[PDB]
């Protein structure tokens, strides 16, 4: 099986982040930060690789603090896709800008994401990071509509999961991000660099996406579906989110308007 090399944790792929292309991609992030979060980054004058290392520290912190192994975490992991958005006004810029703004506000001499004494203030930073992403339209937490056919006892359990993971639920399908239907081993390649291919493991969150050698994955990378409000997924999308403390990839759980599972892209067996 290829699941041999599946990540056992949602920690950062440090080699991807230290790679020269990624360091190069952060250049526009550094420049954008210098213009719009200037009073918070001017002192530290972060280089491209310093930003890259900060991303590793940030990703490692939320996996250590809010990971699958943590019973009742104080917070839910930020989506891994947020850290993959290197565009000028994108999510990664607001992530780093919020981190530097928060550090300036607390008067910290430096980031210390390994200090157990600073756990609660580091959690506080991530809350400020999530708010910055949401209020700048880079992140939208699920606003969930439960199909009325779901058993009331299950629906109430799903409602508690949704609230414990920064989500809300609504009674008007008009404004729901997701519609949840009753529900009655593979991977998918998502990115290719060098001889490395990033693969997504079915029923695992995006932080568990693993860089593997392209010769072990002959499958073609297909185009991700374009988002049309709302996602139609079944209840295991919410149930699995509670397991990993990280909102699952909707593609793995999608159903059509008759509750039958569908997969826009191909599923490659492990």
């Amino acid at each position: 099986s290829l699941a041999v090399y599946r990540r056992k944790d949602g920690g950062p792929a440090t080699k991807f982040w230290e790679s020269p292309e990624t360091v190069s991609q952060l250049d526009s992030v550094r420049v954008w930060l210098g213009k719009h979060y200037k009073k918070y980054v001017h002192a530290d004058a972060p280089t491209n690789k310093t930003l890259a290392g900060l991303v590793v520290q940030l990703l490692q912190f939320q996996e250590d603090a809010f990971g699958k192994h943590v019973t009742n975490p104080a917070f839910t992991k930020l989506p891994a896709k947020c850290f993959m958005d290197f565009k000028a006004g994108g999510a990664l810029c607001h992530i780093l800008g919020a981190a530097y703004k928060y550090k300036n506000e607390q008067g910290w001499r430096r980031f210390d994401l390994q200090n157990p004494s600073r756990m609660d203030r580091n959690v506080e930073m991530f809350m400020n990071i999530e708010k910055t992403l949401v209020q700048n339209n880079c992140l939208t937490r699920p606003n969930i509509y439960l199909i009325p056919d779901i058993d009331l006892k299950l629906a109430n359990k799903l409602k508690d999961i949704i609230k414990r993971h920064q989500g809300t639920f609504t009674d008007e399908k008009s404004k729901a991000s997701h519609h949840i239907y009753p529900y009655s081993e593979w991977l998918r390649p998502v990115m290719r660099k060098e001889k490395q291919v990033l693969v997504h493991w079915g029923f695992y969150p995006d932080s568990y996406d693993t860089w593997v050698h392209s010769n072990d994955v002959d499958a073609e990378i297909e185009d991700p579906p374009i988002p049309e409000k709302p996602w139609k997924v079944h209840v295991k999308w919410i149930l699995d989110t509670d397991i990993f403390n990280e909102w699952m990839n909707e593609e793995d759980y999608e159903v059509d308007e008759n509750r039958k599972p569908v997969s826009f892209r191909q599923r490659i067996s492990t």
